[PDB]
């Protein structure tokens, strides 16, 4: 019989970029000031080649009050507020931050980065030198492909703050209207004509989450890169609406195999673009589907791949 935990094992020879969670683990060991300085350095150097897209208007409005609070602080208090976030200390600011969706957290830091560059928010101390462990962490990051680099940064950002309780309030950007069916493009996948997989891709590309979720079984799950499975339609739909808007999925090739009891397992490789970087960063991605006899999604995993040589053939 199939369980979510066991389905995690399909296509086991897929080599995921586990250097990413490895690096985040090392990063999380560092002193808070080194964490902030390390990301500042990474951000400035990346900025020479890649431009981050501007945060959406709604996002900025939601982070506005927190941002102004920090801006009104004296420089030492500003540095303390940022250290609190990095240390995951329990403060009202850290609790507010923890209630934000990833995009709102990212836009928050986007704006603080501008202000630090402009000198209106306490910057990293001049001539600051990273610790021994911190220097090696940054070196690892700069050795990564851009897709892995931005994933490390995002995970660092999402990890900050303080979560008290599970059913604490959740704040996310408004859900965008699905793309009008007329202007929708359709993907083509070498080797794969499976309607569920193609509909999965096309609806996500159209931000049509209501149609997308109907592809799943009631107890079905979605496993984002380096995260635990998100289980059930309620939780998966929430994830779509809060975190999966305006993606571009560009699947390339796949393979289709039988599984136990009339199930089918399908692996697809290709690229994904995040709206934070548009076409300037193409992440190498595998999708691993487990479909039931009716073609419903019992499980789909999304893996960030170790390197372009992990793409099928
Ligand atoms: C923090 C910080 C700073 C600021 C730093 C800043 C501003 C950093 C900002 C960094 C940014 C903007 C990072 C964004 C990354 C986005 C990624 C990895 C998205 C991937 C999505 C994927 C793979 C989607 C996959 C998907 C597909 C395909 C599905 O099929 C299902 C959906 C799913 C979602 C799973 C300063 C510079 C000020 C220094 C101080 C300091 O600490």
């Amino acid at each position: 019989p199939f369980t979510i935990d066991s389905a995690r094992g399909i296509f086991p020879n897929t080599l995921a970029a586990d250097v990413v969670p490895a690096t985040i683990a090392r990063f999380s060991q560092l002193n808070a000031e080194d964490q902030l300085a390390l990301i500042w350095f990474a951000y400035l150097e990346m900025g020479k080649t890649l431009t981050i897209a501007a945060p959406g208007a709604a996002s900025m409005q939601l982070a506005e009050n927190a941002l102004k609070e920090i801006q009104a602080m004296g420089p030492l208090q500003q540095t303390q507020a940022m250290c609190d976030l990095a240390n995951r200390a329990d403060t009202p600011l850290c609790r507010t931050y923890a209630s934000w969706s990833p995009n709102i957290k990212l836009g928050f830091w986007y704006r603080l980065g501008e202000l630090m560059e402009q000198g209106f928010v306490a910057p990293i101390p001049a001539g600051y030198q990273l610790s021994a462990n911190a220097n090696a962490v940054l070196a690892t990051i700069q050795g990564l492909e851009s897709g892995q680099q931005i994933t490390v940064l995002r995970n660092a950002v999402v990890d900050m703050g303080f979560t008290a309780g599970k059913d604490g309030k959740r704040i996310a950007e408004p859900v965008v209207p699905p793309q009008d069916t007329a202007s929708r493009t359709k993907v083509s996948i070498e080797g794969v004509t499976n309607a569920t997989v193609l509909n999965y891709m096309d609806n996500l590309n159209a931000n049509d989450f209501d149609t997308l979720i109907e592809l799943f079984t009631s107890d079905g799950a979605l496993q984002p890169p380096f995260q635990r499975p998100i289980v059930g339609k309620e939780n998966v739909l929430r994830f779509f609406r809060e975190e999966c808007q305006n993606l571009k999925l560009i699947p390339e090739r796949g393979v289709t195999e039988p599984a136990e009891d009339g199930f089918t397992q399908i692996k697809v490789t290709g690229k994904v673009q995040t709206p934070w970087f548009g076409g300037n960063v193409g992440m190498n991605i595998a999708w691993r589907f487990l479909l039931n006899p009716e073609g419903k999604i019992f499980f789909v995993a999304i893996d960030l791949l170790a390197s372009p040589k992990e793409l099928l053939n």
